[PDB]
């Protein structure tokens, strides 16, 4: 008997992905061949360990699509070692955190109003509770990182893990400087690239392997694949420390089809054609910011140097929760973000973060950003209407999904 | 450009699971329709939050679908409560554990060998790091658990949380006796039904719900689902808790995709058929058990009541990591296990454990357990042969996959 309810919902939402414009910074459209493997009949398999040490009989094929998937990461990257089977980009970093201190130690990680992410230290999250935490922000005149301050933390906690790599920062970050801190206080540094990893392996961003200890990352955003984690190393020996902290650690069974559909996303990222995906991506964002700048708004450093960009919403008097929710109302989902300098609270915010990976994937091009500059300029400043709902969703229907 | 090498693999590990017989017993086949939900496009969704309490917009088909999971959860186990965003079993026990415990008080589980899971207070897990474990077993003459002695562990050590289920206990659990001891100490009951959860949704096994204050599971054993953690309760209060424990706490975007793929394996399991074929499951169990006794096995507390059993393989001079390879050269997949009492180690064994619910899936029935016990004793006293392979594949061709 068939799940009619429940078809009749995943119907819906695949009208609603198509139908609308997707700006937030974090999502992308998986292509169909992720979605394959995903879909597979590789979840039926029980495969704890690591390939030619399982615990189970039957795992033969299991270890080459999994030692595919590694080696294909190490290829893409240029790393020594890596492990596939976090089942999160959340996992990946409590394995890393859990390898590299014990609880009650100090990590240093970029603040959650200035930009970070909630495994980066926050006090609702396992990293603040394990661990004491201290957090970098940027500055108010630069908006920006202020690598001195950094240094100057440091110095003062002696943090046993800095984290560098954030979910709202615009500008490329000096991963060589950050290890020159982490030595000169004896910590790990460690970066979660999980928001740049796609413009990481098309060569668009320094790349962090060479500097970091351990590098995280989710593979779905800017990479393109499937919901999970990942983890990479130049150092193969703290790879195996960090092998028997995702198992047995703190994971039982990976999921493998997950794992065939993050070796799909390496080999798709490994084509040419991605390079060129991930340039668009950038010049999208570029121009977007610049036509949103033209319209009145002020674009945060005053620019991006990748795939997303921060809009301060003062010049307009908007709050970024009004604005989040008139353009929510014609089919246009952002979402709000606090600004450097912020007058309001942390739930309603004068900003809101905007990205281009996912409507660069169905089609989108630098010449079209006027036009999605102009709507979302409509919705902020007419509010919502019929007319404009029918013009998002008539562009958005122009632009093929995967 | 399509993946080629990736599909082929896939391609033979669908021959694989095809053409042997699979006799993990944590493993099953999923139906076609839950492989269509996991391969949907919900993976593209950025769903962070609660259904109604959602950080990012969009959401108001996922909520829809998550809230499906919820209820039917709720309906076909009873309970007021219930939180599907568990990544695996492992985080559905580390979220219990982090929201009814700080780091370092005591924890009561299952010995492993005995037939507790890895997260129910091993020392190489975050559980027996981050925790006091106290852990009982089973008595040397019966194999069974001891009430009695439960309770003298219980009472002398103060446990703040004890641990009921197991991963290869093959006997009725006593849930009631399980709350009364808690009770004594001041304890909360967890019970992991992991194994066990399709049989209790089709009245085959004591139901915890009622007596347990959280029950964890996973969705894709017995309960024949996607790869994936759930939690239950009959407290709302502590359902609350635990939401916050889950995300922010150790998770950040739910696995929609897999969540739909929940909805639907609960769809199927309160249809009357799932009742069927769970009786056929302990029957199959039951019947193959017995008939490798006849075939002088030593059958693990000398049978079943549920859906494995655990040979004992110390009188045949075999260790279980010998005749797991064994097996596995004719097609024949189990896993070694570790046995009460086992002098080897985990990575040896001296036993198997063999599971029904796979082959059961495939329409195996009782009176062609004999068969399988036939080829099970010839590929552990003759060792592995050609003519034998070929047995196993064509008794294994002659029954379907879902
Ligand atoms: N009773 C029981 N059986 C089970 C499990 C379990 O948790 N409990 N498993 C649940 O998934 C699987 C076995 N997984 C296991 C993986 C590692 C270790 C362990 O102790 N590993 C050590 C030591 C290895 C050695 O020296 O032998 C380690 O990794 O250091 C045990 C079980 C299948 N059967
Ligand atoms: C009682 C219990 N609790 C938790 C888990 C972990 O579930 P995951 O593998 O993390 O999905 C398991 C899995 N066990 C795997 C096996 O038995 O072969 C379990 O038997």
């Amino acid at each position: 008997k068939r799940d009619e309810a429940l078809f009749e919902l995943i119907a819906l939402e695949e009208k609603r992905q198509r139908e609308g414009l997707e700006l937030i910074a974090s999502e992308n459209f998986v292509s169909k061949q992720v979605r394959e493997a995903v879909g597979s009949v590789l979840t039926n398999k029980y495969a704890e360990g690591y390939p030619g040490a399982r615990y189970y009989g039957g795992c033969e094929v299991i270890d080459r699509v999994e030692s595919l998937a590694i080696e294909r990461a190490k290829a893409l990257f240029g790393a020594a070692w890596a492990n596939v089977q976090p089942h999160s980009g959340s996992q990946a970093n409590m394995a890393v955190y859990m390898a590299l201190m014990e609880p009650g130690d100090t990590l240093m990680g970029m603040d959650l109003a200035a930009g970070g992410h909630l495994t980066h230290g926050s006090r609702v999250n396992f990293s603040g509770k394990l661990y004491k935490v201290v957090s970098y922000g940027v500055r108010p005149d630069t908006e920006l990182i202020d690598l001195e301050e950094v240094r100057r933390l440091a110095l003062e906690h002696r943090p046993k893990v800095i984290v560098a790599g954030a979910s709202a920062y615009p500008r490329f970050w000096d991963f060589k400087a950050f290890r020159e801190i982490a030595d000169e206080v004896g910590a790990y540094l460690v970066v979660d690239m999980a928001h740049f990893a796609g413009l990481v392996a098309a060569g668009l961003h320094p790349n962090p392997l060479p500097y970091a200890h351990v590098v995280t990352s989710t593979t779905h955003k800017t990479l393109r694949g499937p919901r999970g984690g990942l983890i990479l190393s130049n150092d193969p020996e703290l790879g195996k420390r960090i092998d028997k902290l995702i198992f047995p650690g703190i994971q039982g069974g990976p999921l493998e089809h997950v794992i065939a559909g993050k070796a799909v996303a390496f080999f798709e990222a490994l084509q040419p054609e991605f390079k060129e995906y991930s340039r668009l991506v950038v010049e999208n964002a570029k121009r977007l910011a610049e036509e949103l700048a033209r319209r009145g708004y002020r674009i945060v450093t005053g620019g991006t140097d990748n795939h997303l960009f921060l809009v301060d919403l003062r010049p307009k008097g908007l709050t970024g929760k009004e604005a989040e929710e008139r353009l929510d109302a014609v089919g246009i989902t952002v979402n709000k973000n606090a600004i450097p300098f912020d007058p309001k609270p942390p739930r309603v915010t004068s900003g809101i973060r905007i990205g281009t990976p996912a409507i660069t994937t169905r089609g989108f091009t630098p010449e079209e950003m006027p036009l999605v500059a102009e709507l979302i300029d409509r919705a902020l400043l007419e509010g919502p209407s019929e007319a404009l709902r029918e013009e998002v969703r008539r562009l958005a229907l122009a632009h093929p999904m995967p």
